[PDB]
């Protein structure tokens, strides 16, 4: 297990534009388009994200692109931010995961509403970090993903994914 197969199970992979779980036009591995509920904005943001026009449809290989360029840019987006890279550098690389997880799903503007959370990791109060993470919008309205995430938190170990 590592990054890319975690978020590969979290997101799924589609080839044509759909609506992701906040009812938001996405495509290949978890790539949003757009908050627009205007598909033909979302077709354009695809085009310009590929390079070409895709009418709504990508291959694998332009998808794992996307992913590629969409890991690698919230990894240095948790580097870059004054409140999570301390946090992110006191963990081990499992638990780093689970960040980079968390990052890839709710973005800066989403994580920055666990502070507290982020305050327990740092101690390494891992049961205690894990009860107060699942106090969230997050983990009731993606309580599945949000619970696996959660264990790689608490445990350091891929657990709830190796399976
Ligand atoms: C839990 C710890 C951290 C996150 N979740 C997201 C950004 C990096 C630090």
């Amino acid at each position: 297990m590592n990054i890319f197969e975690m978020l590969r199970i979290d997101e799924g992979l589609r080839l044509k534009i759909y609506k992701d779980t906040e009812g938001y036009y996405t495509i290949g591995i978890g790539h949003l388009l757009t908050k627009s509920p205007d598909l033909n904005a979302a077709k354009s943001e695809l085009d310009k994200a590929i390079g070409r026009n895709c009418n709504g449809v990508i291959t694998k290989d332009e998808a794992e692109k996307l992913f590629n360029q969409d890991v690698d840019a919230a990894v240095r987006g948790i580097l870059r931010n004054a409140k999570l890279k301390p946090v992110y550098d006191s963990l081990d690389a499992v638990r780093r995961c689970a960040a980079i997880n968390q990052v890839f799903q709710m973005g800066e503007t989403g994580v920055a509403g666990f502070t507290n959370s982020l305050r327990m990791l740092q101690q390494k109060r891992w049961d205690e970090a894990a009860v107060n993470l699942a106090k969230s919008r997050w983990y009731n309205q993606t309580p599945d993903r949000a619970k696996r995430v959660i264990t790689t938190f608490r445990t350091g170990t891929w657990d709830a994914y190796k399976n």
